[PDB]
Order: C-alpha cells, then structure tokens, then sequence
C-alpha cells in the first residue's frame, strides 16, 4: 500500500483547440484497485469553451484500473515516483490533438500536469458545433515497446443524429522506475461526463476501467 | 432459418504480396451460431509462399460470430442474397493490403471469392522474413456509416523475439439486402493457426468470434 484503497487528484490543463487558450482545473477521487473514479472540472480561463468537451475527457491516469494477479500493473508499480504519458487523437477528418501528460503522487494525492493541443478541426464539424453527446465505451490494446507501455484503442464520438465520429488514439505510458513488465493485454473503458452546467465550465466526470486478457479461450 | 446450425465452407484467393502471386483454395466447416470454424487452405498456385502467412487468415466471414439476441445479426440477417466487404490492413512500417471478399451461400455451404493485395514491405520486416508468430487476439468496434456497417479492429502480430508488430484494420460491410441495423458494438476475436505444413502451402485455421456491448455498466 502505497497507493491507497482511495486515492485522490488534482490536476492542471494547460490547452488551445483551434486558436482558442484555456486553462482547467480538477479535483477529485478514486479507487485504484476497482477502477474507478469521479473527477470535479472547472475552467479556469478561455469560458464558454467553443468546442466538444468530450475531446478533452480522455486527457483528464490508469493507475486507475482493475488490473488482474496474472497481469503486471505497470501504472501502479511505477508510484511513488510516478510516470508520464503522451497520446495522438487522429479524428477521421483529419483533425489531430497531442497530449502530454505528468503524473505524480504525495501521500494520498496524485498530481497531474496536462499540455493540450488540438488543431484542423474543421469549423463546421461536430466538435467545432458541439455535436457529440458521448464517448462510447472501448477497448484499449496494451502492449510493450522499446523497454516501455503503448496503448492504442479506436475510439467513437455518438453524434445527435446518431451516428459516429471515429478517433484513433495512441499513447506511450513511461514508467519513471524500471518495472516488471506485462504481456499484451487490454483495457476497457466506459468513460462518462455525470453531470455538466450548461456553459461545460463545471463538469463531473466518471471512468471505469478494467484490465484483461481475452475472454476466448486459445485452441491447444 | 436459412443459416443453419452448421454451414460448410468453400472459397477462392487470388492473391499478390510484394509482386509475388500465388492461388490458395479452401474448404472446412463452422457453427455460425457459436462463432467457431475450421478452415483446411491449400496453396494451388504460388508455393512456397516467400512471406508470413499471418498476413492472409483474416481474409479467409462475420456470419461465424455469435451474437445476442439484443443486437441486431448484420451479417446473418443478409442471406440468402450475400454481401461483400473491403478491407485495408495497415502495418506500422507502411507496408498495406487491399483485400475484398464476395460473400455467397448455397444450401448449406458459404462461398467466397477474394482479392488478395499486399505491398510494400519491407524486405526485412518480419513479414517477408516470416518472423511472426500470430495474431492476437483482438476486439474490433462495429458502427453504422451511410446504411452499411464498419468495423475497425487495432490487430498485433506477437513476433519470434517477444515484441509486436501493429497493424490497423478498416472494413466496410455491405449487406446486399435491407437489415435491421446494430447499435454500435464490439466483436471480440482470437484467431489461430492450429496446423500447417512446413511451407504453409496447407494450413488449418480456426476463429471465434463473440459480439457484445460493453463488460461494463453505465452511470445515471
């Protein structure tokens, strides 16, 4: 036990979509080994956000997962020391996003620093116009590289009107500290916004996130 | 019924990889209903194949997927008539495959008649050096785009060494008839070579394939 039954966060964001700065804020909590949490955002600067909140929930820490005895928990091993990731949101109209993120920890509290960047959103596009309602849930694939954690999973925007808006995200997670490392592996998500005001200047968010192996057996 | 409780299966490759051609029939049987089937792949023309025949399973039929009676069956609802699908596959060192398949059922047995194309690998990747040692396992992300229905999967090869080799797959699947269209969804899959011979030029192949929505609940 060093990271605790319940853990809880702070976080800073630092971001321009398109031209437009802000800064956002977050408090909250979590439990580690269940992988969950619920997260308090508030922007600080750039209000009214002129874009899809959505786009940036994903950037607001898997030591947040149910990871299983017989797969390596990367995320939580690597504490109190901590680890950084750094992912690229490729939209299927071509927009991108890069995201940078430094995660650490003291007592019971992790701290995040995020660097956001998101350009060639078409203006006339569902994030541009705020058209997304959610994320749907995903599976994410987890596999080892060049000493370090990667992650890619295919994402979906639900659009009203409800089709999909497809993203493609790959991250490579960094260990400060030399850990054992796992097999390939993936991780579900359903990653949730619980409550917004109307501006999306005050948003609850909420992740669970549950590492495993295929659910199919092998064939001898 | 139509789609019976087992379906034999007979199809066709035509195939190019790297400027090389090559010919592979197959016959087998599955359990549409279970997901499950065995296919035995014979090499006509071409052999021995000079490249990682991991590269061709996925191309040797979404009627093989059990699915629950809460999501719409795309795949089996569309036969008698058929359907087709085109698919890229694209690898991390660029290399690419166009494949289509053309998908049709007499009686009791599907036929397929496929375009195989890959190029562009590079000589000393572990493709044309035949250092895979499979797929695997994977979920693709099923979703509605213009009255047909996609599927996009991030697939990996375990390589002969320990790390992995990424590739990302695009489908398109076209029904022939009107269907009841599914919700966004996800196929899990494991496929894997049981046997072959020592050049690959016979080869049995087994997949199973189980739809699904998310392992894990909403929050209201």
């Amino acid at each position: 036990s060093v990271i605790k039954q319940e853990m809880k966060i702070k976080l800073h964001m630092e971001g321009n979509v398109n031209g437009h700065a802000f800064v956002i804020e977050g408090d909250g909590k979590g439990k580690p080994y269940d992988g969950t949490q619920t997260l308090n955002l508030t922007v600080k600067e750039g209000a009214p956000l002129p874009f899809s909140y959505d786009i940036l929930t994903a950037a607001f820490n898997r030591a947040f997962t149910r990871y299983p005895a017989d797969i390596p928990d990367y995320f939580k091993q690597t504490f109190p020391e901590g680890y950084s990731w750094e992912r690229t949101m490729s939209y299927e109209d071509n927009a991108i996003c890069n995201v940078r993120s430094e995660i650490s920890m003291e007592g019971d509290c992790f701290t995040y620093k995020i660097r956001f960047d998101g350009k060639n959103f078409p203006p006339n596009g569902p994030v541009m116009q705020k058209k997304t309602l959610k994320w749907e849930p995903s599976t994410e694939k987890m596999y080892v590289r060049d000493g370090f954690l990667m992650g890619d999973v295919n994402m979906a925007l639900l659009l009203d009107g409800g089709g999909h808006h497809r993203c493609d995200f790959k991250t490579s997670y960094k260990a400060k500290k030399v850990v054992q490392l796992p097999d390939y592996h993936f991780v579900d998500h359903r990653n949730e916004i619980l409550s917004h005001d109307r501006d999306y200047s005050k948003v609850k968010l909420y992740e669970n996130a549950v590492a495993r192996y295929s659910l199919l057996p092998s064939q001898a």
